[PDB]
DNA sequence: TGTGAGCGCTCACAATT
DNA sequence: AATTGTGAGCGCTCACA
């Protein structure tokens, strides 16, 4: 039994409506009959039917989200600022987290956020160009918007500029006069770890560069100690990396350590993300600074812009930005 | 307007009540009608409206959360497997969070969490004894499960077993001979920091010692650098440290190096998570692990348990390990 | 395999002064 | 021209021609 819209009626000795009229903060109550209104939702701990308004047509807002596992670094931090934002301005966020592999997993998310009726759907989840489509398809009459998808995928999409990303992180290796550079990608199966690597291509091909080594990791730091020691250990030795993310970079700094040469000056190494824990790396690690607060505070203010069906459709980039640390000089 | 179980009734040619038994699998395989009412929802992709449902009653287990923020670590680990382990079980789960500080931000947070009529919540929220009363008062007629109160506090809690971190922690220090200790806390602030620096306290005496040196953290590796830093500045210098997550422990190891000494052998570290990145900090860090999975899974069973009446009253300990690793 | 309830609200607005 | 009370029904599930 709990408390309904009726029963602040018969203590107050008013109608539900007009206690409807006052919990709505609406015009026309002439302030004297809220006292007994406003005093009587008090005494009975009146927390109104949120279930009840939203099928009874009440227009709140509610972003629904397909989020890859909250327990990896970034989308972890998009959530919390997606959900921040809301708040901000009155927005309600349910979020299903795919966690099964492929498209077929993010369309449940996707199918059982559309069963709460949400106002539109943020779909933080790596889907190529025509799974992308095939699930913004999904989202019958409700704006979608994606954040891990290509910004060649013809949706709607926030996504870092992994272009000047990669710029910053080769036209500094190569300044720096680095040549013998290999890459740390993230995994394959991630948009956003593809484009970084593709990304750090352009950039070595437009110096006239070629990475030595290239292999792949699963963005966690233990993967980057692996693969920087499969390398290394094949012989493999570059005078610099680039590494998608600050955990793998970690991990690369760690084996390149424990193998006996010095981070910086004999192998320098540039992150991706600027992480809290990566200004205090031994030593502390040069980065791409990836704004995660922005990006999810931006991604609510464009759903909800594209809510109310504001021209502002398909693809917008993110700026990002090099973190000059330690690990990169003489 | 989107497709209602009335508009479902005169494209198929039935009723509401039968297409209502095809979404459900209630009681009876309704014969070859079935295969009609499957072909029709799945033409206009018709998707069960769960705000409808639940106002009608349908019995869905919804658990609530008021949670600090997921931008730190354990906390977001902790949703990571609230939302999976009840998934696993078919209950669906809102998270509401509290950036503000007190309680007055969680009696909020606990209020609008209640609007949305979850059947129980989970408090991953730091929370004072009277205020964690005043939290579960609040929570009418739904059973609440915290887990960021002290053991002592009476109100349903998990926490892990700061007693046998702390314990492992100082236990081990010590049989590697160490007497001239530090000790890194958690922002003062958090009852689980509390928790550790208490148990470090209790543990350090049981083995006649008294710390040389104790500053406040903020979980953060920065702080945890320069509180290293503001103390080794002054002229302490222990030969171990006790440190409240291994984040901070990263910094304290980042400061303990950029001053001139080796990590381990000049002056060793003790962290508290073990976090994936712990096992490739430089060296290795020495951690206690504690299963954020294991908790996130344990409260979402509890709290179902909880819901039911399945009397599991009050507090549950959840254990730890020492991972032995290379700053020891 | 149908019909007539009612869940807690918000919207019309018609009814009270 | 101030107010408030009263009539739908939003979508669905429950118990029984
Ligand atoms: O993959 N992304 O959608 C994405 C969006 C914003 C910033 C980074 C990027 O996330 C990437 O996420 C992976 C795990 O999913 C790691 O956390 C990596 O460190 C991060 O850069
Ligand atoms: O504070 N807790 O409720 C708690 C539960 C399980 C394990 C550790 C403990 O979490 C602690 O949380 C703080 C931030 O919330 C830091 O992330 C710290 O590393 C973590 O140990």
């Amino acid at each position: 039994k709990p408390v309904t819209l009726y029963d602040v009626a018969e203590y107050a000795g008013v109608s539900y409506q007009t206690v409807s009229r006052v919990v709505n903060q609406a015009s026309h109550v002439s302030a004297k009959t809220r006292e007994k209104v406003e005093a009587a939702m008090a005494e009975l701990n009146y927390i109104p039917n949120r279930v009840a308004q939203q099928l009874a047509g009440k227009q709140l807002l509610l972003i629904g989200v397909a989020t890859s596992s909250l327990a990896l670094h970034a989308p972890s931090q998009i959530v919390a600022a997606i959900k921040s934002r809301a708040d901000q301005l009155g927005a309600s966020v349910v979020v299903s987290m795919v966690e099964r592999s492929g498209v077929e997993a993010c369309k449940a998310a996707v199918h059982n956020l559309l069963a709460q009726r949400v106002s539109g759907l943020i779909i933080n989840y790596p889907l190529d160009d025509q799974d992308a489509i095939a699930v913004e398809a999904a989202c019958t009459n409700v704006p979608a918007l994606f954040l891990d998808v290509s910004d060649q995928t013809p949706i709607n999409s926030i996504i870092f500029s992994h272009e000047d990303g990669t710029r910053l992180g080769v036209e500094h290796l190569v300044a720096l006069g680095h040549q013998q550079i290999a890459l740390l990608a993230g995994p394959l199966s991630s948009v956003s770890a593809r484009l970084r690597l593709a990304g750090w291509h352009k950039y070595l091909t437009r110096n006239q560069i070629q990475p030595i080594a290239e292999r792949e990791g699963d963005w966690s730091a233990m993967s980057g100690f692996q693969q920087t020691m499969q390398m290394l250990n094949e012989g493999i030795v570059p005078t610099a990396m680039l590494v998608a993310n600050d955990q793998m970079a970690l991990g690369a700094m760690r084996a390149i350590t424990e193998s006996g040469l010095r981070v910086g000056a004999d192998i320098s190494v540039v992150g991706y993300d600027d992480t809290e824990d990566s200004s205090c790396y031994i030593p502390p690690l040069t980065t791409i600074k990836q704004d995660f607060r922005l990006l999810g505070q931006t991604s609510v203010d464009r759903l909800l812009q594209l809510s109310q069906g504001q021209a502002v459709k398909g693809n917008q980039l993110l700026p990002v930005s090099l973190v000059k640390r330690k690990t990169t000089l003489a």
